[PDB]
């Protein structure tokens, strides 16, 4: 029913070498829970991927389709995205992410990036701008890239196989995250 992402798309994008080149695409894979006292209701519906499209960065491509997840604001929901790119700055993605969830209180935010984007003079101040709106930042680890391969991918059963240096670069990253992120 929710369509599974080809094997060969996730491998090549959610890649953790900070040697290979990979900035033309974002895939952002996405998970919401419905928080219904100390109970987590997690639904195939609210569950896909989404890459960039027409210019317009993935993170932007999940905010326009919000409305049709028809989240009831009465409720309380916690997103996770899964992105092969933390967001960026100068496009947009962090300002616009902030806005929603200032906007929309009763959905918080969690973002685990496989890689950092620094390809933007303001990547930090992203980061910093969406700790600062509540979202949870860090990087994906073994265990994510893990759940992303059995959840989103066209996998027909086969198991997570991780690549060299996959944890090595994971460590690294989050070295680097965190002392951007530092409190
Ligand atoms: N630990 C780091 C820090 C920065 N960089 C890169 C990211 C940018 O392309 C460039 C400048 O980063 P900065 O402005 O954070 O110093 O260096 C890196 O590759 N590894
Ligand atoms: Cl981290
Ligand atoms: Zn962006």
């Amino acid at each position: 029913l929710r369509y599974l992402m080809d094997p060969d798309t996730f491998t090549s994008n959610f890649n953790n070498d900070p040697l290979v080149l990979r900035r033309r695409q974002t895939y952002l894979c996405y998970e919401v829970e419905r928080l219904d006292n100390g109970t987590s209701v997690k639904m195939d519906q609210h569950m896909g991927f989404l890459c960039n499209e027409s210019g317009r960065h993935a993170e932007l491509r999940f905010l326009d389709l919000v409305p049709s997840l028809q989240l009831d604001p009465a409720q309380i929901y916690r997103v996770t995205w899964f992105i092969s790119w933390s967001p960026c700055f100068s496009w947009g993605c962090a300002g616009e992410v902030r806005a929603f969830l200032q906007e929309n209180t009763h959905v918080r935010l969690r973002i685990k990036a496989a890689r950092i984007y620094d390809y933007d003079p303001l990547y930090k101040e992203a980061l910093q701008m969406l700790r600062d709106a509540g979202a949870q930042v860090s990087i994906m680890t073994y265990d994510e890239f893990e759940y992303c391969w059995d959840t989103f991918v066209y996998r027909q059963g086969c198991p997570f196989q991780p690549w060299d240096g996959l944890e090595e670069h994971s460590q690294a990253l989050s070295g680097r995250l965190r002392a951007i992120l530092q409190l």
